[PDB]
């Protein structure tokens, strides 16, 4: 079955087939769509069905389908099924999984990228150490002085759910948040409880508005350690406007690169549980979502009251013109200092590109509208105006649940 | 079976059930989300007549009483011997109060219950369809004191003599393709407008001219009228502190008036039901005007601000987009017409899915058109999960009746 999607602003119909060789479930029925709910041990039972389609795919994109080479894999990885009950990805399909995973998150705009994405394979880490080396390497690799690289680190798969390699930082650089006695928060409300099991485990907070977290890392199933990130690693971007000198006042920064560190990797049946992967900034992530949701930093009252806006009605669109100064700010900061960072009508339109050259190419390209289009002028950016079809492809990243809740402590 | 949706922003949780009496399907499947798709007998017709009875009695807590059996009884009767049946006003009148309440794609439903129904069951010819009309028009109009209605023109037969407003909306510009190959007016109704040409009007060709009715009685040929000036209120519109952009020569209309979508109450079709409450600013000043495929003025504005159009990190269009946004809101206030901005009606929509979640079950709401085309994370529905599925008494769009009539 062939299904078209439209673009209601230039008339572009496209044909998707890619759906066929979806196989995971939606949230959504005949009845129902969950499109805007956030989010809706294997035996060798299920693993090697898993195994075959993941190895098909991958020798027919390197055009060995049915190939000699093909076949003596397909067997091999069957007996090591059998036999051991999992099995071990050449180096060659690893990275072929980790592109397809990012090529196959729907929920991702800067895809165009996504064959361009270092690999880094840690699957021979035993030890949190060991760990921290791996991700001080990343940082520093795909930070490269500002000019961003994209990068995934690999660390070894699960295997009977109870040696799990997991990072425990949602991002590999964050913020440190403290809830106060009197019920405010000093720095990033997002990271709150976080904050707190590292004090906790130990840590010395300096208790600012801009402190880098230290790293808690879980090897083998063991109890998490703390590491701090070497302060010369973490390139960090002060913000000031072009026009308005006070802005610079307001004592804002953010850090340069955005490393998602809390995604589960599955590839061909596998589970790599910690896989940090890391690009760079779309500047509305930073200068909406970060600095202007209400349950984050929330600096627009205060921007506003500096620009001197009529607050004193909604009507007025004070916050709508507060948000869009943060944002030209969080966008010049960044490329006065030479950190890479795109703009979100950039991104937008490299998106669109990518997403008619897949349904050339490939016969589709899954998309969440609800996390395509950015968080603000959502209708003058032409992703707004442009059908998307959601639907699971493997490889893929998924959600996995927070690993203190699910941890048994070993004391 | 029992669902939950979360708002991220307030962690309140509520819980739908309302889901489980959805009958219509979605486009989704478990496969595939199509969730930003635009467009995703007398055997038939009496499980949805009882269907309706039975909400519609179960509301006026009546619900297994004589009155509820005798009611299914004659309507049953009637439908055997007619092939069809007639509402009673008060089921009429229930039954668009809920095609509002069950629009998913609406922001606007806290006002849901304070709809003025219109009966025009009774017209039989375009002129009477003209009447009915303009009556709606001045009466929802109220000099800018802007109230909500519903005109409801006889219900489908056997489809050979459907009621049809031609128009999308009451009050809409003509769009004209120029001897360049650029647009005069409105690109959206460039079709509209040759169709009107076609059947005579005379087209004054400017940059916002109101269109002529095109109204089809009884399966007849649609005919022309022109809507009384006088009834059409109009906005020009002005900034409260860019002197030039009154130069622009923009101006808007006050009325939002939808009248091609088709309303079904009770298995019953009725193919012409203009509808009209009052518009959020964003409609007008980000999609009417910034659309690309609409007047697209953003070029010209951000030219007279003086914004460095080099490069798009400079955000120009964003800056060009608040502003074009404060003028059609200060405009419409400045002249007393009822005007609501995205940051009010957001509000006021949580507000509303907190009492339907609290006295119904749950509210069916559509997140892609709930969220406002322009600064979306910073008003509350952006965080807050909805749930969409269909529910009858329902809106529904329909054919365009130009594919579609036999002239
Ligand atoms: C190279 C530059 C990149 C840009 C500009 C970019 C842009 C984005 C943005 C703006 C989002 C939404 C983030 C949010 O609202 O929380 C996102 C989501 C995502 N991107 Fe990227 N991306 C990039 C690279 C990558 C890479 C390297 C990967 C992994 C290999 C990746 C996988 C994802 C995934 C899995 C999500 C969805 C996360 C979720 O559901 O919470 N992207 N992308
Ligand atoms: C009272 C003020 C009202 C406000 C502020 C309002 C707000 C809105 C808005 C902003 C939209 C999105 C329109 C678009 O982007 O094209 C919408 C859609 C809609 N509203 Fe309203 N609404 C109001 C009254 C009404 C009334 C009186 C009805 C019918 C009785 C109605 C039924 C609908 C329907 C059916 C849609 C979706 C139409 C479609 O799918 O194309 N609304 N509403
Ligand atoms: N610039 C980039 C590049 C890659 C990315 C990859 C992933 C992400 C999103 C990670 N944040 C998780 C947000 C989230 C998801 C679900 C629930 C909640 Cl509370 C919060 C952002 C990215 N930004
Ligand atoms: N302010 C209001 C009140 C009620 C409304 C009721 C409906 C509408 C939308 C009417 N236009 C339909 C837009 C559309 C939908 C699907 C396809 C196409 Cl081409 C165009 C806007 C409203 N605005
Ligand atoms: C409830 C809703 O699904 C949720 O707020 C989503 C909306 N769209 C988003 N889009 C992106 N890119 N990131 C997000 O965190 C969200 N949040
Ligand atoms: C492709 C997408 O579904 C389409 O552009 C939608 C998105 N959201 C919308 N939201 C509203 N309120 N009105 C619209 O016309 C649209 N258009
Ligand atoms: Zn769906």
């Amino acid at each position: 079955r062939f299904l078209k999607v439209k673009n209601w602003e230039t008339d572009v119909v496209l044909t998707d087939t890619l759906h066929l060789k979806s196989t995971l479930e939606t949230g959504c029925t005949e009845h129902i769509c969950m499109g805007s709910i956030m989010l809706p041990v294997r035996t060798k039972d299920q693993l090697f069905p898993l195994a075959k389609e993941f190895l098909d795919q991958y020798y027919s994109s390197i055009k060995r389908f049915g190939s000699k080479a093909h076949m003596d894999r397909l067997e091999e990885v069957n007996k090591e099924i059998e036999s051991t009950s999992t099995y071990q990805l050449k180096d060659t399909e690893l990275i072929y999984g980790a592109k397809h995973a990012w090529r196959n998150a729907s929920r991702c705009v800067g895809r165009i990228q996504w064959s361009k994405l270092q690999v880094f394979d840690a699957r021979d880490c035993t030890t949190a150490h060991g760990m921290f080396n791996y991700i001080c390497n990343h940082v520093k690799y795909a930070t490269n002085k500002g000019n961003l690289r994209s990068a995934i680190t690999i660390f070894p798969q699960r295997t009977d759910g109870k040696h799990d390699f997991r990072v425990w930082n949602s991002q590999l650089i964050r913020y440190a948040g403290y809830k106060q006695p009197d019920g405010s928060t000093l720095g990033d409300p997002a990271n709150v409880q976080f904050t707190e099991i590292c004090i906790q485990q130990g840590w010395k907070a300096p208790r600012g508005r801009f402190d880098v977290l230290p790293l808690l890392l879980q090897a083998n199933g063991n109890d998490p350690e703390l590491f701090q990130i070497p302060p010369e690693l973490v390139l960090e971007v002060p913000i000031r406007h072009p026009k308005f000198d006070w802005f610079k006042d307001l004592g804002l920064k953010w850090y340069g690169l955005p490393a998602v560190s809390n995604m589960l990797l599955e590839i061909g049946g596998l589970e790599f549980s910690a896989c940090p992967f890391s690009g760079w900034y779309m500047g509305t992530e930073i200068g909406v979502r970060d600095y202007c949701d209400n349950s984050r930093y929330n600096i627009l009252e205060e921007v506003a009251k500096k620009m001197d806006l009529d607050m004193r009605k909604t009507s007025s669109l004070w916050k709508d013109q507060a948000l869009v100064e943060i944002n030209i700010a969080v966008l010049y900061s960044f490329q006065s200092d030479k950190v890479t960072i795109v703009d979100h009508h950039s991104a937008t339109e490299s998106f669109i590109k990518h997403m008619e050259n897949e349904y050339r190419c490939r016969g589709g390209c899954p998309a969440d509208w609800v996390w395509i289009v950015p968080p603000m002028s959502g209708s003058i950016t032409p992703v707004f105006h442009q059908e998307m079809l959601n639907y699971r492809l493997t490889p893929s990243f998924e959600y996995q649940p927070d690993p203190w809740n699910t941890h048994v402590w070993k004391g």
